[PDB]
């Protein structure tokens, strides 16, 4: 059980990030409060994922540092179990607004004319509500618990033990298969039946059927080639675990692999902005109008 020379990457992405997401993000809450103005309650949700969005690109700050200084973590408990709560959510809450959002989207496109009444901006305020409750409840098992482990090679580390604790494994097999795989899938087939709806439709001109088309491939794979890699090596080095608890073979090696990855899953968060509130001329709009206020 030891570490790698992992210590450029994660923080030259995430100061990437910080330099995109934050005003990006804002934009973006701006325009989806634009939009709520208007009874759009699509809006509830963009600024839900943009409010999910901004208060994890808050919190990088501090992982910028936990990873230039090499794998430790010195800002007391206290910071540990806040900083790292947020850290490891807000991914499942981005995951989870996207799906409400193709959910939503899904209803609107496929059934124009129906449920009428789950389509309002009360009922989204109070499944947003329910979002936020739980995968905040349901993934609160670190707070209980001392997540400011030291180690031999002078590795503070927040959240982890190599040496993996009996509920880490089974907590990381519900990350990876009800945090990230179940809404995935609800979004994959929410835009294949916006897709198969699309293609009926008379009125439009089969050139918008190809925007339409080539929006919805990238909306559901920006979100896999964000999260794929750092859940599925997640879950190697959890089922590893599950083989052979008193052992450090594959964590050594896996090691570096495994946090560039966790850098990685950071990018759906410029890219949520863009893919969101940025891509379509009608919130490019609203960011025209109000930059043109200053």
């Amino acid at each position: 059980v030891d570490s790698r020379v992992d210590h450029l990457f994660p923080p030259s992405l995430y100061i990437f990030v910080i330099g995109v997401g934050l005003p990006t993000n804002c934009l973006a809450l701006w325009a989806a409060y634009r939009q709520v103005r208007q009874h759009n309650e699509l809006g509830v949700y963009l600024m839900n994922l943009s409010i999910a969005d901004l208060l994890y690109i808050c919190t990088l700050p501090l992982w910028v540092d936990y990873f230039l200084h090499h794998d430790n973590w010195i800002h007391g408990p206290g910071s540990c179990k806040l900083f790292g709560f947020i850290f490891y959510s807000n991914i499942y809450i981005s995951i989870a607004f996207l799906c409400c959002i193709s959910v939503d989207r899904y209803l609107a496109v496929a059934h124009p004319l129906r449920f009428a009444r789950l389509r309002r901006v009360k009922t989204a305020v109070a499944v947003s509500s329910v979002v936020w409750a739980t995968e905040l409840g349901a993934n609160s098992a670190p707070l209980f618990h001392d997540e400011l482990f030291r180690d031999r090679y002078n590795h503070t580390f927040c959240f982890e033990k190599f040496p993996m604790e009996r509920w880490v494994a089974w907590m990381n097999l519900y990350r990876v298969f009800v945090g990230f795989l179940f809404p995935w899938a609800l979004m994959l087939l929410c835009y294949r039946g916006i897709l198969r709806a699309v293609q009926s439709s008379v009125s439009t001109e089969r050139q918008e059927k190809v925007k339409i088309k080539r929006l919805a491939l990238s909306l559901i794979a920006i979100v896999l080639v964000c999260f794929a890699p750092y859940h599925a090596l997640l879950l190697s080095r959890s089922a590893v675990y599950l083989g052979r608890p008193w052992d450090c073979g594959f964590e050594e090696r896996v090691f570096s692999a495994y946090h560039s990855s966790l850098a990685f899953t950071s990018l759906n968060c410029v890219a949520d902005p863009i893919l969101y509130c940025l891509v379509n001329e009608g919130a490019r709009s609203d960011v025209a109008k109000a930059l043109h206020n200053l």
